[PDB]
Order: C-alpha cells, then structure tokens, then sequence
C-alpha cells in the first residue's frame, strides 16, 4: 500500500487583523482544487481566521469528512486531551487542523510551552485507520524567524511526547507542517539546523521532487508582495519517526499550483494575485 499525506500552510490570517487578504475567497478555490485532492491525510497550517477556516473545513468535508478542530481555538470534548500550555486567552489559534478520508481514532492537540501569549503554537496529533492499519499523523507549525533554539525546544516536546505515546514500533508515526527550518543550501551541513531538525525528532531524510522551494518569492506572487527581494526557503517537510515503522520509500513533493484569478482592494487600490497561499503545498508519498 501507499500512503499519501500533505501539509499545507495555507496563509489565512484573521480578517479582524488582514481584512483583505481574500480569505474566505481562497478557502472556497483551495476546496475546489485539484492539488489537495486524492491525498489520504491533509495537514492545514495558518488556518487562523475562525470564519474563513470553518469555511475552507467544510469545503474539505466531502473529500475528507473526518476532521480535528483547529489546535488552539477550544479545549472541550472535540479533542481527546488538551496537553502543554494551552490558554483560552491567546488572541489567536494555533491554525493546524488535519483533515482525512479515513477514520480518526484518537485526536490530541499541544500547546508549545516556549515560543519568541500571541498565538497557541504547537501540534495536533491523530491515529488514523486506513485499510486495516492504524497510522499517526503529527500536524505542527514552529516558530517563525534565539528562533532557532525555540524550533528545537518545540522539536524536543513533539518526540517527548512520541516516544510518551507508546506507539507500536511497527506502525508509522508522520510529522509534518511548516517546521521553519530552511533546507536551501543546508543539506551538505551537518551543523546545520536542517541537519538537527532530523537528529531532533529521530526521523529519516525523504526524497526530495518537484519545485525546490516552498516559501518562493521569485514565483509566488503572495510571497512576491511581501518579501519582494527576500530569496526562496524550503521550509515544509512531512517525515518519519525512526523509532517506529521505517518507509522503504519516502518521498516529499513540492506542488507549484496556481489559482484562478482572484482580486482584493486594499487602500482604494486593486491587486490580482492567483496563488492559493504564500507557501507551496508538500505532497508526501509513504510506501507501506
Ligand atoms: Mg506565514
Ligand atoms: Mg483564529
């Protein structure tokens, strides 16, 4: 069997803070489109504003109809267990939710305890059966650009509470998400942050395709706007959990796709973009 998995930051602040981003616009294209369908587990990050994310859930829904909140927003009976430092009075989510066309047998979701209030960062853990075998799917999105040893501190919780989890070491065990650790001109550094990520989480290198970066300004028109001269970063992965099933195959993907045009006005003043966020989606397949 194969297992498809991909993980998407999907750049839809809250309206209350970004009015005109075209948020709710983006969650009915990017729940029409071609690219996320026909994937077994779908991991959202940024998924922040509450309207437009319910809005992009639901579009999701018939595709995918076994869904976790969104980590951050509550702490009821939605999830298993709320671990780490959650707090109802962050101003903002977590934005991580994970989406599948299988059953979910158990949702958790973890708040980081360290982070450069703002938002409820952390991860959203799931057991998931698909075709007679249970599979785990860590959803996550690390700190943003001192950062760096907050990512491995948030690295630190993820396996802590993996190997705590007392998962068969015959079952494969995913993480995957915006891990803001930049691959580019990286990978030949063992003293590398790219280098520590794996070491970190005790995971394996996947095989890298398709386009060689996932946050690119030079080719993302979103991107393009806000960090015009900033150089393109590969900074989403999707990887396996060494201490647990080993992939005889695993490889992680970089989709370029594009948007139908869709427009906002901002300041009296019209912009055109045709990008479903300012990242690139990882589509990751699993041989089983
Ligand atoms: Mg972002
Ligand atoms: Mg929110």
């Amino acid at each position: 069997d194969t297992l498809k998995v991909m993980t998407h930051n999907v750049y839809m602040l809250s309206t209350n803070l970004y009015p005109n981003w075209g948020q709710t616009e983006r969650a009915d294209l990017i729940g029409a489109a071609d690219y996320i369908k026909n994937q077994d587990v779908v991991i959202l990050n940024e998924v922040f504003d509450n309207s437009a994310s319910d809005r992009l859930l639901g579009n999701l829904k018939k595709e995918y109809p076994n869904q976790t909140a969104v980590l951050g927003r509550s702490s009821g009976s939605e999830w298993d267990k709320t671990l780490g430092n959650y707090s109802s009075s962050t101003p903002e989510d977590g934005g991580v939710a994970i989406v599948s066309k299988w059953p979910i047998a158990e949702k958790i979701q973890y708040v980081f305890a360290k982070g450069c209030n703002l938002s409820n960062k952390g991860f959203v853990y799931t057991k998931i059966k698909k075709n007679d075998r249970f599979v785990h799917v860590i959803g996550t999105h690390l700190q943003a650009e001192s950062p760096a040893s907050v990512r491995t501190n948030q690295l630190k919780e993820i396996q802590d509470f993996i190997k705590n989890k007392n998962i068969p070491n015959n079952e494969y065990v995913l993480i995957g998400g915006d891990m803001n650790v930049n691959k580019i001109n990286a990978e030949n550094n063992n003293d590398s942050e790219y280098a520590s990520m794996f070491k970190t989480l005790n995971a394996s290198v996947p095989s890298y395709t398709g386009h060689t970066a996932t946050w690119d300004a030079t080719t993302n028109s979103i991107a393009k706007y806000n960090f015009p001269d900033s150089p393109a970063e590969y900074l989403d992965y999707i990887i396996a959990s060494k201490d647990h099933a080993n992939p005889s195959y695993i490889e992680n993907k970089v989709l370029q796709p594009k948007s139908p045009q869709w427009t906002v006005t901002s300041w009296f003043q019209k912009y055109t973009y045709n990008d479903y966020s300012d990242h690139y989606p990882v589509e990751a397949t699993i041989s089983m």
